[PDB]
């Protein structure tokens, strides 16, 4: 197995994954490494699963249909997944976390919004569909966006959301296009 941690690459009291090579802190994995349970296999290793018993899958999807699909359990782990791929940057840092907006010119968003805060809104089962996920972490790079306004630090909100844009169509293989 490797020796640093797949999402944050520091090293510490690491996890193994048994049927891959990655390994992981407790609570950078999504869901936090589970007590018992051996062999363990991570979220990579589960959803690698999932496309291997249903390889039709990867076929394309539209956006609007992954959107209203019910939080079963392979879409809860699908969002558990992606939450995990936009942690796995380092850039993550800025949204992990609940902000706060005090900037000469700017007034803060009405609904503030934070990865931890998604994190944990997974953990307690409060989305009912992939909508409410993909609406909370595009709202986070939203929120950023419009309280930074012209100062290069929006910028930052560009590129998380880029992360998470490109994990989503991979991990609920939405159609291709131009
Ligand atoms: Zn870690
Ligand atoms: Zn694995
Ligand atoms: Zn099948």
């Amino acid at each position: 197995n490797s020796n640093i941690c797949e999402v944050c690459n520091k090293w510490g009291r690491l996890f193994c994954c048994d049927t891959c090579p990655r390994s992981f802190h407790e609570h950078c994995h999504i869901p936090s490494v589970e007590a018992n349970k051996n062999p363990w296999s991570c979220i990579f290793c589960r959803i690698k699963t999932i496309q291997e018993r249903c390889p039709e899958s990867q076929s394309g999807h539209q956006e609007s249909e992954v959107l209203m699909r019910q939080m079963l359990p392979e879409e809860q782990l699908k969002c558990e997944f992606l939450l995990l791929k936009v942690y796995c940057d380092s850039k993550s840092c800025f949204f992990a976390s609940e902000p706060y907006y005090n900037r000469e010119g700017s007034q803060g968003p009405q609904k503030p919004m934070w990865l931890n805060k998604v994190k944990t809104s997974l953990n307690e089962q409060m989305y009912t569909r992939v909508e409410g996920f993909v609406q909370d972490m595009r709202l986070i790079f939203h929120n950023h966006k419009e309280f930074y306004r012209e100062d290069k630090f929006t910028r930052l909100g560009i590129q998380v959301q880029d992360i998470f844009e490109k994990n989503f169509r991979n991990i609920f293989a939405i159609q291709e296009t131009s």
